[PDB]
């Protein structure tokens, strides 16, 4: 189906990128998929982008993606990963502008959930959930979890 294909494409892209950084691949988790899907539907209903309660409370990592059209799994992953251009491996650490990239390749992250929903106007809302949550800011965490390509 459309949902399964999208999930598989997002996972495939994430894992190909993680291989470029020498970190273990992620595994999809059905419950995480359901939670991400539920949130994507909530975002599609309001059409207002914002982070979920789970994300705000640091329970799960979360990446969001919006487009005026129906997004493919590959394009979403590529957009998030592209932030690597602005990540300085010589001075490791968190930055909002590279947050999607660092969450994607976070070494210690093991599982992911993916969801996508379209609004009344056809725009799509994509939600990726990560566990354990990455982007841990304390000293040493980024150097250990965000490795150079």
């Amino acid at each position: 189906s459309a949902s399964k294909q999208f999930h598989n494409e997002v996972l495939k892209a994430h894992n190909e990128y993680r291989q470029k950084h020498g970190v273990p691949p992620l595994k999809l988790c059905k419950n995480l998929n359901r939670e991400a899907q539920q949130y994507s539907e909530a975002l599609a209903s309001t059409r207002i982008l914002k982070h979920s309660p789970e994300s705000s409370r640091g329970q799960c990592g979360e990446n969001l993606a919006w487009a005026s059209y129906d997004q493919t799994g590959k394009e979403v992953a590529d957009r998030w990963y592209s932030e690597i251009k602005n990540y300085n491996f010589q001075q490791p650490g968190f930055t909002s502008g590279t947050g999607h990239f660092t969450a994607m390749v976070w070494k210690n992250t093991k599982k992911m959930g993916v969801g996508k929903a379209s609004a009344s106007d056809g725009s799509s809302f994509v939600v990726a959930r990560y566990f354990p949550a990455g982007n841990v800011v304390n000293e040493g965490f980024f150097e250990e979890n965000v490795l150079p390509p």
